[PDB]
């Protein structure tokens, strides 16, 4: 089961997040800045099989629902995006990976002197973004090892030092409503 609860916001606008029982959380937001809220594990693993059921995911504007986490050395922010609102995230195309019923475009991107888990840093993002939005309200699996191994094939090697790893609701200058259970 999950061991970790993440409730990060940049403080802009209103973001209310609830650490519910077990692997369940909710978040409502109105005119946010940036936030990342979710449940998962304080130490990520490249072979974790993650399951979730989003009882609701209704961004009004830009929001993502993703497997999400960080590694250090090097500093990498990574995503497996299953759902999004008005904006599909993209970067530099590297290939695709097919896993758990979805086909995902793989992207890289550099973030230069940008906010990170260590303040202002230059770091890299590894993205798997589903080509279509996954169904909401269903029990959904993310077999993360498939993404890790697809990324490796394109030289997107994750750092050796693992930080947290969560199914995350992320908003950018938007409003919305999400309720998600993770296991």
């Amino acid at each position: 089961t999950t061991n970790y609860w993440q409730d990060w916001t940049d403080g802009v606008g209103t973001v209310n997040a609830s650490n519910l029982a077990g692997g369940q959380y909710s978040v409502s937001w109105t005119n946010c800045g940036n936030f990342v809220v979710g449940k998962g594990w304080s130490t990520g693993s490249p072979s974790r099989v993650v399951n979730y059921n989003a009882g609701a995911f209704s961004p009004n504007g830009n929001g993502y629902l993703s497997l999400y986490g960080w590694t250090r050395s090097p500093l990498i922010e990574y995503y497996v995006v299953d759902d999004w609102g008005s904006y599909r995230p993209t970067g530099t195309y590297m290939g695709t990976v097919t896993s758990d019923g979805g086909t995902y475009d793989i992207y890289t991107a550099t973030r230069v002197n940008a906010p990170s888990i260590d303040g202002t840093q230059t770091f890299t993002q590894f993205w798997s973004v589903r080509q279509s939005k996954r169904s909401i309200g269903t029990n959904n699996t993310i077999t993360f090892a498939n993404h890790v191994n697809a990324w490796k094939s394109h030289g997107m090697n994750l750092g050796s030092s693992w930080a947290y790893q969560i199914i995350a609701t992320e908003g950018y200058q938007s409003s919305g409503y999400a309720n998600v259970t993770v296991w």
